[PDB]
Parts: structure tokens; C-alpha cells; sequence
């Protein structure tokens, strides 16, 4: 419907140490994608078969626990959405009595409560990530090799990842966000200019409100776009670099964690970009509609 945010999946939050980024989209942590990748690596190594058990019982548990945790925050999610829907939509704002300043304050408070819930309910889950990571490191010690560990699985995965990465329309996301930022800045500059001449506080405030959310969503989009590009570029550099047939076991652990990290961040970023792209287009529609309404009331050309 008109000028209404229907989905607020774009909010995210990281822990205080900034090691972990929590997304509202499954699997919620990029690390779960890394655990899913290591399932693949593990299948090439007879010695580390126990990972099949760890994945089934610990990784899938953690994913469900994350989903459960996120689900607990649904009432807080709805509360923020209700406030957004009032603030972005003058007609809706006009059906209640509080001042715009008061509703803004409420929104700020509930938004932080909601984001805080996404983190607080996932704290034990974050601890489980570190434990599984360490379990994987310990497990790789079981590899028969010591000084001469084969790198074929590593390089096989890199070849598969290069093909997978080509499926991402990177250039399109880049072109989109550049055009979008240009339009966004123009809209902010427009409001700075016309608000001097136009007396329509609720509509101007609604536009500013939506523009502040757009700035946040753009920031989130650029964060993931950069992460995706880094993964593509770095894994490409590995495929173009030296190709040792054999390395130490500790080195092979680092190899697997390195490409598993790049691949999981890539997948997590792909998920988020798709969602954020939709989010941005829909916010921009609201700004278009409200700017159109602002100008529609003018009886003469504004200079
Ligand atoms: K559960
Ligand atoms: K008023
Ligand atoms: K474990
Ligand atoms: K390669």
C-alpha cells in the first residue's frame, strides 16, 4: 500500500567486539555458511569424518537456536514497524495525537530495544560459534599429514568458487548503489532548499525520516558490497597466485579457514544485498510520492 514500509528486515546489529554481524535473514550469522562449507571440505578427508556428526548436531542446533532467538524479538520488531509506519506517512500520523517529536523519540527508543534484543538473545549462540570453530581446528589435526599436506581440495574449491562468484551481478549492484546515492543526496539537498519556502511540517518531517532510514540502509548495502568484492578479489588472487602441491598441516588449516571465510562472507553478503536492494527501492518510492505531494500544493513555480 501507499507509503508504507511492509518489511524491516534491513536492520542488523553486531556485538560489542564487532566480531559477529547478526542478520535477520537466515542463517543469521555468516559463520553458519562457513560451517556448511567445511562439511564439503571434510568430505574429502577420511580422517575427519566426525564432522558429519558435529554439523548435524551442533551446527544445525546453532542455526535453529539463532532462528529461535531472532523469533523472540518479533514483538519488538512489530513495535518499531508500527512507529516507522506512522512517521513515514503523514495521513497516518494525522490519525493520532502525539507530536512528531514525541513519535520520533519513541521510534529511537524502540528501534534500539529491537536491535538490542537481536543481540542479547543471541549472546550464548555467539559463544557457540567460537567453540565450533575451535572444534574444527582440533578436528583438522587428525589429518595424517604433517609437513606434506596436499592442497588439491583447497584448489578444487577455489575453482568452484570462481564459477559461483560469476553468478553475482556485481557490476549491477555497484551501478545501482552509485545511481541511488546520487538520487538520495539530491533529495536531501532538495529538502534543504525547498523547506525554506514551503510550510508543510508533517510532510517535510516524513521525508526527512525516510531519508534518515535510507542513509542507514545505503550504509548497510555498501558494507556488504565491499565485503562481497573483497571475497571475489581475494579468491581470484589465490587462483592466480602460487600453486604449492603440498603445505604444512597448520598451513592447510589456515587455507581452509581463509577460503571458507571468503566464501561464507560472499554468500551472506549476497543474501543481504538482495534484501537491501529491495528495501532501498521501496523507500525511494515513498520519497517520490511525498516530494510529489509537496510540490503538488504549490500554486506557482518555485525558484
Ligand atoms: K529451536
Ligand atoms: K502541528
Ligand atoms: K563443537
Ligand atoms: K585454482
Amino acid at each position: 500500500s501507499t507509503n508504507t514500509t511492509d518489511n524491516i528486515d534491513y536492520f542488523d546489529i553486531s556485538d560489542e567486539s564487532n566480531y559477529y554481524l547478526i542478520s535477520q535473514l537466515r542463517p543469521h550469522f555468516s559463520n553458519i555458511y562457513f560451517f556448511d562449507e567445511f562439511k564439503r571440505y571434510a568430505s574429502y578427508h577420511t580422517e575427519i569424518k566426525r564432522y558429519e556428526d558435529i554439523h548435524k548436531t551442533k551446527v544445525n542446533s546453532l542455526l535453529n537456536e539463532a532462528s529461535r532467538a531472532i523469533g523472540i524479538c518479533n514483538r519488538a520488531k512489530n513495535t518499531v514497524k508500527g512507529l516507522i509506519n506512522i512517521l513515514e506517512n503523514p495521513q497516518k500520523f494525522k490519525t493520532q495525537r502525539e507530536s512528531y517529536d514525541v513519535k520520533l523519540r519513541q521510534y529511537e527508543e524502540k528501534k534500539e530495544a529491537f536491535r538490542g534484543c537481536l543481540l542479547n538473545k543471541n549472546r550464548k549462540n555467539l559463544d557457540q560459534i567460537k567453540k565450533i570453530n575451535n572444534e574444527i581446528r582440533d578436528l583438522l589435526e587428525k589429518l595424517k599429514c604433517s609437513q606434506d599436506c596436499q592442497t588439491n581440495v583447497y584448489f578444487d574449491m577455489i575453482k568452484i568458487y570462481l564459477v559461483d562468484f560469476k553468478k553475482m551481478p556485481y557490476e549491477n549492484y555497484d551501478t545501482f548503489i552509485k545511481q541511488y546515492k546520487n538520487s538520495y543526496l539530491s533529495g536531501v539537498d532538495m529538502i534543504r532548499k525547498i523547506e525554506k519556502q514551503i510550510d508543510n511540517p508533517v510532510t517535510i518531517n516524513a521525508i526527512k525520516f525516510t531519508q534518515k532510514e535510507m542513509g542507514y540502509i545505503i550504509d548497510r548495502f555498501e558494507y556488504h558490497l565491499q565485503k562481497v568484492k573483497h571475497s571475489i578479489d581475494q579468491v581470484t588472487a589465490l587462483s592466480d597466485g602460487v600453486k604449492p602441491k603440498q603445505v604444512t598441516k597448520n598451513r592447510l588449516k589456515e587455507y581452509y579457514f581463509n577460503i571458507g571465510n571468503y566464501y561464507s562472507i560472499f554468500k551472506f553478503g549476497k543474501d543481504s544485498l538482495n534484501m537491501l536492494n529491495k528495501a532501498l527501492i521501496h523507500k525511494e518510492k515513498i520519497v517520490h510520492n511525498l516530494l510529489g505531494e509537496l510540490f503538488g500544493h504549490l500554486e506557482e513555480r518555485i525558484s
